[PDB]
């Protein structure tokens, strides 16, 4: 089954954390209007091949110069956490939230 | 399978777009295409959003795209596949902006 | 199914073009729409006219490019049902539209 | 997914405008898969077009644009995995390049 | 199957990540996502190369990406698989460049 999911990520809540008792895909991240004119990088934060954690760049946006990135459905296993690595937000993330059996 | 077009327009006099279906024997899923900003938009931010049901049962809204006319007029989604019923909504911005994809039956 | 190259050109002298097939199972899977290097530096709109899923013909935005902002956009494989038009709504064009045409 | 996948990669420039991509009569189906298109760091500041040209389902030859790129503008397009039944040709239609075009030979 | 994170980062210190697998009995993939600069890159064009095998079993170098701050921060590639083992490489600029994507695993 699939289900709408998002986040906004900003100075106040720079994470959100998916976890739960499933799979997140990750479609769009993007920038608010209010989002000042600099570099903003959002990260996840999980589990590696190796079991170790890693925090890895999703995306780097900029208002004046690439406001959305597409991500296209990059599929995450639980846990993750998405942050607001630098810049001041608000950045929104979208994507589904699937459930299967 | 079948497979039909799918579009809508938001503007000012019409910011939602509502994908509801009903009394069908089919189900129906849309997969979402681009979001484009049309001739006239005003060179500022454009912010669409979809409004529906998460996992937990509580409505929400979720940004699609941020669009400028001046640095990104397009965005594609690839393929961003909703469940109805779900509603698109010009958050902010002018001018016109499109949605398009599919209407998978 | 096999996969074989589609593409058009739409241009202000040239504006439309119609997709039809007879027959197998064929679907038109759309890739990118570009800008040619001779368009002029303004919005280009790219529009798709075919049948919705109640049976009326609707008329759908599938790019909005420009020269000198973003002169490519990917689709990502965009399937449409034959028969479709495909057309440039604005801009002086050329404009390139790429795909796969797929046959079952 | 489900076969076997290999790199493939060519440049295209002002002076070697052309990459022809043939698969000989080995056993199995063969697809090149597009995945991106970027400008060298020594490019133009001007467009470069990229085409590809191959086989309609009619069986004749077609050129169809893949990407428009400009240095300041647009250096990479990712296609995303557009998938080419061989024989094709990737041409550098406009442009003084260096470009080039990244994808995965799929084998099945 | 199974779906890993995987990221790495690049940069004039340290311009090659090289992706191996112990050899196991299963399929490897290493699907590349996102490349984009990080917040301290000069504006300049970065290049992001991926180094592998061909067709033909021998080693090939390809561009992924070219980026630039100013212009193009970031790159979506949508699932790019590559087979291990592959070296994804700083070909120019400065850096920091990150890819994001997943190891997969199956069979």
């Amino acid at each position: 089954q699939n289900f709408l999911f998002g986040c906004e990520l900003k100075a106040d809540k720079k994470e959100y954390s998916f976890k739960v008792e499933h799979q997140l895909s990750l479609r769009t991240v993007s920038l608010g209007a209010s989002a000042k004119d600099e570099l903003h990088v959002v990260e996840a934060e999980g589990i590696n091949y190796e079991g170790k954690t890693i925090k890895i760049a999703l995306a780097s946006l900029k208002p004046s110069v690439q406001p959305t990135v597409s991500l296209g459905g990059f599929e995450i296993t639980p846990p993750v956490i998405l942050r607001l690595k630098s810049g001041s937000g608000p950045v929104y993330v979208s994507g589904q939230h699937l459930v299967a059996l």
